[PDB]
C-alpha cells in the first residue's frame, strides 16, 4: 500500500534526521500521485523543523519548503490535529520570521481553522523582539477576533513593547488584561511593572482633575478593585516593594485593599462544568451515586481532602493528623459541624483503620454523615471539589491544585474561588497544627478609586514565602 509505504518511509525518514530525504520522498509522492495524508503533513512538518536558521547564507530549503507544505496542507483541506498546530509552531520558531508566523495564522483563519495560542507566538514574541509594536497590536487583535485568550508571557510581551515604544495607552490595557486574566504576576512581569512605574512615561501620563462620579460608577460596574477609567493624578510616582498585612492593608500607605465578589451565577456555570468533567473520567454511575449521597446529606461547613490531611509532610498516612485537622474544623464550625471527609475505601479498611480505636472512628464519622468512602480507581479530587462547590463551603486540603485534571478547570473562575474557598494546615514545633483561613481581601492586581495601584507577585507558597507587592501612589 502505497500510503501506508510513505508513512513508514517518513516514520523512518526520520528518527535519523534527514530533511533533504524527507523533502525528496515528498515530491516523489506527489510524482506518483499519492495523496498526503494528516500524518504524512504532519511528520513532515516536524522533520521542517530541524532544520536551523542560516546565519551566513540565505535561507535553508528545509525551513522555507516547510511554510510550503504547510501552506498546502491547508489548501489540501487536509484536517490539523493537535500535532498539526505544534509542529507548524515549532517550523515558524525556528525560521523566527514573525511575518511568515503571522501568514500561517491568515491563512488557517481564511480556511475557517481555529488558530491556537502556541500558532500566534512565534508572530507576537517575533514582532515585539524586534520593537515593532504596531505589528505586534495587530497579532494581538487577530488573537482577539479568533477568540483566543493570551497567558501571562503574551501579556507581557504587550507590555514591554507598549513601554519601548512610549504608548502609555497600551500600558494601562495590559495591565487591565493582567489583572483580569493573570491576577499575579510573575517576578519577571513584576520587575517590568516596577520599571513602567518609575519612568519617565508613567511620571508624564495622567489627569490632574476628573469625573469622580464617572470612576465610582465604573468601580460598581467592573465588579470591584479597579475602574479601568485611565491613568489618574499627576507627577512622579512613590513606588516601592512592600506587604500586605493579614487583613489586605498595604505596610507602605496603609490603603486596605477590596474583597472581590463572585458572581454566583459564575459559580452555578462552573459546577456544571465540574460534573460534566468528573463524568467524563470517573465511571459514571460512581460520581452519579456520590451526587445522590451528597443530596442527602449535610449540611456542611467544610470537605476535607482525607488523603491529603494524612499525608502532607508525612512519612506515611497520619490519623492523628487527619483527626486533629477534623476536631480542628468541628471547633471552628459555628454550631459544631463535622467536616465531610473524602476518603478512599481501601483507605477506610487499610493504613488509616490499623489501630481499633481509629477504625471505629472512621465508623463512627460515617454514621454521622460526615464521611464518604470513594469506590477503588476513583479519582477522589473530583468528589472533594464537588462537595465544597456544591455545598459552598470551606476545602481544606493542600494539594497545589494546578497540575494535570486542575488544569481542565481553566485559569479565570478556579482562581478566583480557590482562594475563597480553599483552607491549609501548616505545622509548628512550638505549637503544632495550624490551619490557615481564606484571606479577607482578593490577591489580585487592584486600581484604587484615587488611581493607586497594587500588584502581587505570584509566589508557589504563600505561606512558606512572603508575599511581596509593588505599592504605586502618586507622590502629589
Ligand atoms: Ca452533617
Ligand atoms: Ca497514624
Ligand atoms: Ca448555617
Ligand atoms: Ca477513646
Ligand atoms: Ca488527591
Ligand atoms: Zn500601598
Amino acid at each position: 500500500s502505497p500510503e501506508a509505504l510513505l508513512k513508514q518511509k517518513l516514520d523512518m525518514c526520520s528518527k535519523k534526521g534527514d530533511v533533504l530525504e524527507a523533502l525528496r520522498l515528498y515530491d516523489e509522492a506527489r510524482r506518483n500521485g499519492v495523496q498526503l495524508s494528516q500524518y504524512h503533513y504532519n511528520v513532515l512538518l516536524y522533520v521542517c523543523s530541524l532544520a536551523e536558521a542560516a546565519t551566513e547564507s540565505s535561507p535553508n530549503p528545509g525551513l522555507s519548503r516547510g511554510f510550503d507544505i504547510f501552506k498546502q496542507m491547508i489548501v489540501d483541506k487536509v484536517v490539523p490535529n493537535e500535532a498539526t498546530f505544534t509542529n507548524g509552531a515549532r517550523l515558524a520558531v525556528a525560521k523566527d520570521d514573525p511575518e511568515m508566523a503571522f501568514d500561517m495564522v491568515k491563512q488557517m483563519k481564511a480556511f475557517g481553522i481555529q488558530p491556537r495560542l502556541r500558532s500566534y507566538g512565534p508572530a507576537l514574541f517575533g514582532f515585539c523582539r524586534k520593537g515593532d509594536a504596531d505589528k505586534a497590536y495587530e497579532v494581538d487583535a487577530h488573537m482577539v477576533e479568533s477568540e483566543v485568550v493570551p497567558e501571562e508571557p503574551e501579556l507581557a510581551a504587550l507590555l514591554k513593547v507598549s513601554m519601548d515604544t512610549k504608548n502609555a495607552d497600551k500600558v494601562y490595557k495590559t495591565l487591565q488584561r493582567l489583572r483580569d486574566l493573570v491576577r499575579q504576576v510573575s517576578k519577571s512581569t513584576f520587575d517590568m511593572i516596577e520599571e513602567w512605574f518609575k519612568s519617565e512615561v508613567a511620571t508624564k501620563t495622567g489627569v490632574k482633575k476628573w469625573d469622580v462620579k464617572k470612576i465610582r460608577d465604573a468601580v460598581v460596574s467592573g465588579g470591584g478593585g479597579w475602574h479601568g477609567q485611565g491613568w489618574l493624578g499627576t507627577g512622579k510616582w512613590n513606588v516601592k516593594r512592600t506587604e500586605m498585612d493579614e487583613n489586605g492593608v498595604c505596610k507602605c500607605c496603609k490603603e486596605k485593599l477590596v474583597c472581590i465578589d463572585i458572581n454566583p451565577v459564575e459559580t452555578e456555570t462552573f459546577a456544571a462544568s465540574l460534573t460534566r468533567l468528573a463524568c467524563e473520567r470517573e465511571v459514571k454511575a460512581n460520581f452519579n451515586q456520590f451526587q445522590e449521597w451528597l443530596e442527602r446529606h449535610g449540611p456542611f461547613d467544610a470537605v476535607i481532602d482525607g488523603a491529603n490531611m494524612g499525608l502532607v509532610n508525612q512519612r506515611s498516612f497520619s490519623f492523628f493528623q487527619l483527626n486533629n485537622t477534623v476536631q480542628r474544623c468541628q471547633q471552628i464550625s459555628p454550631s459544631k459541624r463535622l467536616p465531610l471527609v473524602i476518603l478512599h475505601k481501601s483507605r477506610v479498611n487499610g493504613g488509616p483503620a490499623t489501630y481499633p480505636k481509629n477504625r471505629a472512628l472512621l465508623e463512627k464519622w460515617k454514621n454521622a454523615g460526615a464521611l464518604y468512602a470513594t469506590p477503588p480507581g476513583s479519582n477522589d479530587d473530583w468528589y472533594w471539589l464537588y462537595a465544597a462547590v456544591s455545598c459552598k463551603c470551606l476545602l481544606v486540603t493542600n494539594d497545589e491544585m494546578r497540575d494535570h485534571l486542575f488544569q481542565l478547570l481553566g485559569n479565570s473562575f478556579f482562581p478566583r474561588w480557590k482562594e475563597k474557598h480553599q483552607v491549609r494546615i501548616s505545622v509548628t514545633r512550638e505549637d503544632g497544627l495550624k490551619l490557615n483561613m481564606p484571606p479577607p481581601y482578593s490577591i489580585v492586581i487592584q486600581e484604587s478609586e484615587d488611581g493607586t495601584w497594587h500588584v502581587p507577585m505570584s509566589v508557589e507558597d504563600d505561606l512558606q514565602t512572603s508575599r511581596q507587592w509593588l505599592c504605586a501612589k502618586r507622590s502629589k
